[PDB]
């Protein structure tokens, strides 16, 4: 039993990155058969990103302007393309190291892992959430871009995300592997502010489920709400409104307690409109929203 | 900036994960060279773990009763032998990822990886501390006996924990790679006490200094104490005593945010009298006690 913050082995990402150097500025990227992954502002100087013109930038590059290694070996660019903010760096040698592959684009609620890399080497891994405003709370200092985000299907991993840039509430902005960012945010050192931040609701219920699956009930009570009585507490709190398709993805949870969903809404919008009380729920004082329901099943099975 | 409860790349531990079966029983097992170690309790069954005598129970199992296999490839035992409370299995082959490693004993208020594994496959990694009271609050399903505990220092891998059993309180205890168990546990299914646990102080003084870097910095007040007068407040409060070793290794934190060691220790006496007031610390409504002074040295430096 117990319930940690738990994230996916990062083995097999650690085979793919490498140091990335474009002049005087270095990342990370991600090497996948014989691409090379990285954000594509590593072509700018601090003067370029304050209104960089990327397509005229990258177009006075050539293939030896960039300097790759996967360790202490270097690789030969033979080729170089961008894709929305990712550059594409066409090597000569395929990555021995790589792992079935795919490129999505997840939804805000869904969590993933993060292995923080500085010049081509990781520092820590962590599990990490796409908040709803298209944020993410991490960890990240400077030369960390290029860092990923991961899930892992059996052999699968799955890359959701690439690091850029440090928004100056200290949470963090990024793209897919295809470079599109998530949410508004652009590559340019211009000012830029993530949206009101809410608390993803269908995530605090599976970690009520957690904690009742781990013996930790004292927040049961004996009522019960709906949908509509819920929300209209849940509006004010600034919690994200809760869906049937979140009372769904709920259901192997509520099974598996033999609790109603509708009945752990109510014990929440208890939980909400009073406070803990100082009491704490599986070593937390306060409600945590970064465990999806798949995330429970899995960890407690 | 943000702060995160990071732990260490587990790529080179995985490469160590191989599946360890006797009869019906399957544990993990750590394969470094040509050894195979895992928890000796593997030779029991569910009725001899009431009271095990394992060198009677070792007598009774040979080479090819042990079943070891690493993903596919199924390994050849060439040998057993038993150290304290671990099993040390030699195999045909040495492991060809095998990491730089060392066997490292360590101490209360330290912390680690953990590298969580079921039938020899690695399930998810998370970074812990090992309790004053000498158990640790993991996450551990039935099957995860195996899984180890380490430290990555440049690139070799301190192993320093190997899992072994879950305690009536849900907490877990376990050995080091040498098979001394960590506590007064033994590997045998009868009630058995952690004892009363402490809050490692040191360490919640460097996670304040964590959120000073971080810009979070509202608990910082015009107050200042000394030594003895903090340490009658943790005391109530079920705080290890803080000595000077402690302010001496605060050092470094201490100077790279001005805030003397006990200003930080005032702030801290405040927080433990008054509370939070409803406010959080690096996203946090408690007092976080498992990052040491080094955690927080690596992961602000990177
Ligand atoms: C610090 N500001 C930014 O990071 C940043 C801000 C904006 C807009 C809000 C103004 C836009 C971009 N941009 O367009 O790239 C930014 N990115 C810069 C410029 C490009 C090259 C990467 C570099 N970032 C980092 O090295 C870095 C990332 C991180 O997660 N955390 C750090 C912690 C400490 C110091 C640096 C970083
Ligand atoms: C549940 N009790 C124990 O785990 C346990 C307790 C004691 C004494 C304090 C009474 C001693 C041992 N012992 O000597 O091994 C124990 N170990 C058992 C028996 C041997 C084979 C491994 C097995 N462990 C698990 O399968 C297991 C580990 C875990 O972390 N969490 C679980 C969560 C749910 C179910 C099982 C586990």
């Amino acid at each position: 039993s117990g319930f940690r913050k738990m994230a996916f082995p990062s083995g097999k990402v650690e085979g793919c990155m490498v140091q990335v150097t474009c002049g005087t500025t270095t990342l990370n990227g991600l090497w996948l058969d014989d691409v090379v992954y990285c954000p594509r502002h590593v072509i700018c100087t601090s003067e370029d990103m304050l209104n960089p013109n990327y397509e005229d930038l990258l177009i006075r590059k050539s293939n030896h302007n960039f300097l790759v290694q996967a360790g202490n070996v270097q690789l030969r660019v033979i080729g170089h393309s961008m894709q929305n903010c990712v550059l594409k760096l066409k090597v000569d040698t395929a990555n021995p190291k790589t792992p079935k592959y795919k490129f999505v684009r997840i939804q805000p609620g869904q969590t993933f892992s993060v292995l923080a890399c500085y010049n081509g080497s990781p520092s820590g891994v962590y599990q990490c959430a796409m908040r709803p405003n298209f944020t993410i709370k991490g960890s990240f200092l400077n030369g960390s871009c290029g860092s990923v985000g991961f899930n892992i299907d059996y052999d699968c991993v799955s890359f959701c995300y690439m690091h850029h840039m440090e928004l100056p509430t200290g949470v963090h902005a990024g793209t897919d592997l295809e470079g599109n960012f998530y949410g508004p945010f652009v590559d340019r050192q211009t000012a830029q502010a993530a949206g009101t931040d809410t608390t993803i609701t269908v995530n605090v219920l599976a970690w009520l489920y957690a904690a009742v699956i781990n013996g930790d009930r004292w927040f049961l009570n004996r009522f019960t709400t709906t949908l509509n009585d819920f929300n209209l507490v849940a509006m004010k709190y600034n919690y994200e409104p809760l869906t049937q398709d979140h009372v769904d993805i709920l259901g192997p949870l509520s099974a598996q307690t033999g609790i109603a969903v509708l009945d752990m809404c109510a014990s929440l919008k208890e939980l909400l409109q009073n406070g803990m009380n100082g009491r704490t729920i599986l070593g937390s004082a306060l409600l945590e929203d970064e465990f999806t329901p798949f995330d429970v099943v899995r960890q407690c099975s």
